[PDB]
């Protein structure tokens, strides 16, 4: 989950 969002960065 964290990674899925973190792609923005
Ligand atoms: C939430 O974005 C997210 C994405 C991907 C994963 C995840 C966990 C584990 C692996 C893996 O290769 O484990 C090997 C033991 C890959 N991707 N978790 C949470
Ligand atoms: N928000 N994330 C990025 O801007 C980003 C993170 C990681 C990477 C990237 C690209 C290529 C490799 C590799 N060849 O191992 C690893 N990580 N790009 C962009």
């Amino acid at each position: 989950l964290a990674a899925a969002l973190a792609q923005a960065l």
